[PDB]
Formats: C-alpha cells, structure tokens, sequence
DNA sequence: GCGATCGC
DNA sequence: GCGATCGC
C-alpha cells in the first residue's frame, strides 16, 4: 500500500495504489483513473517521478490488448 | 500541440 | 465527440 503524489491544478494530492483504475502512458505522462473513497478521478506524474509500484501497474497495462 | 484516455 | 488532465 503505496501512495502515489501527484500535482493536480496546482494542489498536491495524493493515492493509494489499490484506488487506481487505469494506468496508461500518455507521452512521459504515467497517467491514471482511480476512485478514492467515492472521488472518481484522474492524475498523472512523470516517469521519472512515478514509484516503483506504479510503473510496475503500467508494464502490466501495457502488456495487454487495446 | 500532442500523446492516451474518460467524463459528461 | 469535445474538453479536460499532466509532462514535455
């Protein structure tokens, strides 16, 4: 149970990894969905910042199908 | 502006 | 099917 930071409009916020959805690659973007206790959202971080455990969730995604 | 993607 | 997010 890692939590990932991210910066969304300005405010720093912050995730468990068990909340995230979807993780997806969007130029250096490591973004995702998540639903935080009712609050459905979106947040990205780039790859040079992401944990370990979040790029982990993104080579799992990227080895599926689209 | 572009990338990938979903809310609405 | 735009508008919207972030990183670049």
């Amino acid at each position: 149970m890692v939590k990932v930071k991210f910066k969304y409009k300005g405010e720093e916020k912050e995730v468990d990894t068990s909340k995230i959805k979807k993780v997806w690659r969007a130029g250096k973007a490591v973004s995702f969905t998540y639903d935080d206790n009712g609050k459905t959202g979106r947040g990205a971080v780039s790859e040079k910042d992401a944990p370990k455990e979040l790029l982990d969730m993104l080579a799992r995604a990227e080895r599926e199908k689209k």
